[PDB]
């Protein structure tokens, strides 16, 4: 079995009846309005569906006739591509390195010697899937879409001045010739080195050579011209520092090629986040902050090497999602385990080429702006906060309306709620948003803060909203959700120069979320031991993300201080509390 064998017997994404899609619409803004605005909103679903909106559906099933993946181009361009804003700090997602809960604790001067073996691991698994050796992943005998995977090696985002681009450079060994080296920053430099020799991978001892190499020359000396903190920009700023470097010098677009076109790049940085099984919200702080000197933004996998000898990775949102990131990182987790920690194998350094430092051509002007680059980024950055922690009847449904319940109680209303749905049993498939904020789970909350409230009604209603959430979540996975049909609907219109339908500029719809209004910007990362985050869909919002283990849910939430109203910390504690209140409910009507 191969890894991508089954690509080409996926079904196409579908296209939902348009009567479907509506009805669920109509039914999830219900939370959010009174008598009149629902009437509103009822008789403008009813217009659209009766003319425009069939008009439309027709067009897009159309559409749907000539691609197996209707939707992934126009989700590309504009879920991230064509967004203008700093993708860097605000898109990107980024997760620790769960190798500190066993072989690897923090500890200062282990960031060389671990990062070597770091690298080996992640190249091996570039082998693997080279080599087409990675497992297919399937639900139960159902083969899921591995496209994503094509996108974490060799792989870098372009920033254009209205749209940016991905540059795909991965191929399989049947495919052809794959870049073989790879790019790392450090001290506001770049460098970069092949990582096969006689026609093997080199080895960690050969991997700390180049390393070590690095830290020590730029170590004692000024930080470098920083290039890489461009990235950090604001899309169509860094397109035109882009463009104006490259005249400067058409080297330095070579340079530039250099590093998009790397396996991947890896980052040295001096920091050193407070990192313990216990607390270690600081390594989500400083992966999403950091030093923009050594970081690329751009790149689809930025592994980041602090000198507590912690790890963690940034990664552009835009070509995959989380899963990717999740499965090398824990391939990884599994290799520190099995070696614990250690390169046991042989200590000779072949003698391969020192690594090459690639030296841009910069005048004044490129210095300010990779200047007003870095203080950008920081100054921004600067107003995250992050909560990290760890507790200890589908698990995900369970964590969705505890959420529910966390917020309703915090903040005395209820969250508009996305949660990420996965639609990989079709071609290409990437998302679906799940709208967690139900009228069922409204009742339950309000009768958990009802005093006259009997245990058996809240237990009733509970379980009324698991089972509302739970066929959402199959429907929408099973592309029978209504987010991204009711936006392929509107691009249709847009594409052709048709007006906006009434349906999108009704109060309702952003209320209750469309347009990227979710108060709560949420998704489960998995069960492989590895948490992702990235920051609040809105600036009065939050991120909530977390993963299952068999013995416990571990959570990070992140929230802007510069909004008031919000707090991370208080969020967190109150979804805990949560889930013991739900439990006790559980356990109280067991009886």
């Amino acid at each position: 079995e191969r890894t991508f064998q089954y690509q080409d017997s996926l079904p196409s994404l579908p296209v939902p009846a348009l009567e479907e899609s509506l009805k669920k619409y109509l039914e999830s803004v219900k939370p959010f309005a009174n008598e009149d605005e629902y009437k509103k909103t009822e008789e403008i679903v009813q217009k659209f569906q009766e003319g425009a909106g069939k008009r439309l559906h027709q067009k897009l099933l159309e559409r749907a006739r000539g691609k197996r993946n209707w939707l992934e181009e126009w989700w590309l361009n504009v879920a991230y591509l064509d967004v203008r804003i700093p993708s860097q700090l605000n898109v990107n997602f980024v997760g620790p390195c769960p190798h500190f809960e066993h072989y690897w604790p923090a500890r200062e001067g282990t960031q060389l010697e671990r990062g070597s073996m770091m690298l080996w691991h992640n190249l091996n698994y570039w082998q693997l899937l080279r080599r087409e050796k990675l497992p297919v992943h399937k639900s139960g005998n159902t083969p899921l879409d591995m496209n994503q995977f094509r996108m974490l090696f060799s792989t870098c985002k372009v920033p254009g001045i209205t749209r940016d681009s991905i540059m795909n450079y991965f191929k399989t060994e049947s495919e052809g010739h794959c870049p073989t080296h790879i790019a790392v920053l450090c001290r506001g430099r770049a460098f970069v080195f092949d990582v096969l020799h006689e026609g093997c991978l080199i080895t960690p001892p050969e991997l700390l050579r180049q390393l070590t190499y690095i830290h020590k020359k730029c170590s004692n000396e000024p930080v470098g011209p920083s290039i890489a903190a461009l990235t950090s920009e604001e899309r169509t700023r860094w397109a035109k520092a882009r463009e104006y470097l490259i005249s400067l010098d058409p080297e330095n677009l070579t340079l530039l090629e250099k590093i998009q076109t790397s396996l991947f790049v890896y980052s040295i940085e001096d920091s050193s986040p407070h990192a313990t099984p216990e607390e270690y919200s600081q390594v989500f702080e400083m992966l999403l902050g950091g030093d923009p000197s050594v970081r690329w933004g751009d790149k689809s996998y930025n592994l980041i090497s602090f000198a507590n000898g912690i790890f963690g990775m940034c990664c552009d949102h835009a070509p995959y999602d989380a899963m990717v990131m999740v499965n090398i990182a824990h391939y990884v987790d599994e290799r520190v385990l099995e070696t614990e920690g250690r390169w046991k194998g042989s200590e000779k350094v072949r003698d391969i080429p020192l690594p090459e430092e690639l030296v841009f051509t910069v005048d004044e002007k490129i210095l300010n702006d990779v200047s007003q680059a870095k203080a950008q980024h920081l100054k921004a950055a600067s107003d995250l906060q992050i909560a990290a922690s760890t507790f200890t009847l589908h698990p995900d449904t369970f964590i969705q309306l505890a959420l529910q319940l966390a917020y309703y109680r915090l903040h005395g209303r209820p969250g508009c709620c996305y949660e990420t749905a996965m639609t990989r049993y079709f071609y290409h498939g990437r998302t679906e948003t799940v709208r967690s904020c139900t009228v069922e789970a409204v009742r339950w909350c309000q009768s958990m803060q009802d005093p006259s409230a009997s245990l058996l009604e809240r237990q009733q209603k509970m379980l009324e909203a698991f089972a509302k959430h739970n066929k959402m979540m199959k429907d929408c996975s099973h592309g029978k959700g209504f987010d991204r049909h009711l936006l392929g609907l509107l691009l249709i219109a847009k594409e052709e120069g048709l007006p906006v339908p009434e349906l999108f500029e009704d109060p309702l719809f952003s209320r209750s979320g469309g347009g990227g209004n979710f108060v709560l910007s949420t998704s489960l990362v998995g069960y492989l031991r590895v948490q992702g985050v990235v920051v609040p869909m809105v600036h009065n919002g939050y991120g909530f993300f977390y993963h299952i283990r068999d013995d416990r849910f571990v959570v990070a939430c992140s929230s802007w201080r510069s909004c008031p109203e919000t707090d991370a910390e208080k969020l967190v504690q109150m979804i805990f509390h949560a889930f013991h209140d739900m439990i006790q409910l559980m356990n109280t009507a067991h009886l």
